[PDB]
């Protein structure tokens, strides 16, 4: 059935229309997506916002960091893309064991932020945080949920108490979202696209592929062109913290919502007990007080 929906699509797009071949299902839950010769069909799962999706990922196959788009559908939202042959999908695991794959990240970002892309919509980390905190008023929290939410202000403070610099962010960077040839990196899936701190990139990415000392190193040095400063390191520590939280929190509304998508009493508490855990390591109040002090 998830074979033949797709296959109705079809009909629409001249470029795919009466292809016969066998039609692969690659990785991906909110996108159905789908390999048709050498052209990527993608279908939009039933809150996202695809106006934005279709300008970012245009901007950024410009800037050469995602693949080129071939297609949009203005009425469903469906979007041909070119499929990257001989590239593999990452996951954490696969950034442990490709050598080199964190600094290819790194590079992609590089290219990324260092670009002319220019996304339509600004990155509200806060804001998303306080709406989904008033929302709340409720289901059963986490241990030292409140903590957590009082501490993320003095987080806040720190990254308002300096001028941030403002790059085209993927926001994101899940590792599934990674295409790896063997020589470097491509990106897809720029729904959350926008304007944001940098450095949240390599935060999201850090903790999404769990990310250790090491491969933090990596993907800073081959980001930075050197190696991360005190400030900088700083900032990616800080958006794990906040990154975690944020979905964290998410995943409280969906559990209260039942979304039965997957098991979020759960999701939700391990995001919630990592960030927690990371926000007591003493290591933290240094890499705050290096952001607070720029």
């Amino acid at each position: 059935m998830m074979t033949d929906e797709a296959r109705a699509k079809l009909a629409a797009i001249p470029m795919l229309a009466g292809y016969t071949g066998p039609l692969e299902r690659l990785g991906g839950l909110t996108n159905l997506v789908f390999r048709a010769g050498d052209l990527c069909l993608r279908i939009p799962g039933k809150y996202i916002n695809r106006a934005n999706e279709a300008v970012a990922a245009r901007e950024a196959a410009k800037a050469g960091v995602s693949p080129e788009v071939l297609h949009v559908d203005p009425a469903t939202g469906v979007m041909v893309t070119r499929y990257i042959a001989g590239a593999q999908t990452m996951s954490p695991e696969k950034f442990k064991t490709r050598p080199g794959s964190p600094a290819r990240a790194g590079e992609a970002f590089r290219k990324l932020h260092g670009s002319g892309a220019v996304f339509p919509f600004r990155f509200e980390l806060f804001a998303m945080i306080d709406d989904y905190l008033k929302v709340l008023s409720n289901v059963t929290l986490p241990a030292g949920y409140h903590d957590v939410v009082r501490e993320a202000g003095g987080v806040r403070s720190a990254l308002a108490a300096h001028p941030l610099p403002l790059a085209a962010c993927h926001c994101d960077p899940l590792c599934e979202n990674f295409l790896d040839t063997g020589e470097r990196m491509w990106i897809v899936d720029w729904e959350y696209s926008g304007m944001n701190d940098p450095l949240w990139d390599l935060g999201d990415l850090s903790v999404e592929g769990k990310f250790n000392a090491n491969q933090d190193e990596e993907l800073m040095r081959a980001y930075f062109g050197g190696e991360a400063r005190p400030a900088e390191r700083g900032r990616v520590v800080i958006y794990k913290a906040m990154c975690d939280l944020l979905w964290t929190l998410w995943g409280l509304i969906q559990l209260a919502n039942d979304n039965p998508v997957d098991d979020f009493r759960a999701y939700a508490d391990g995001r919630f007990a990592r960030c927690k855990a990371l926000m007591e390591t003493p290591e933290f109040s240094r890499h705050l007080a290096a952001v607070r002090m720029g």
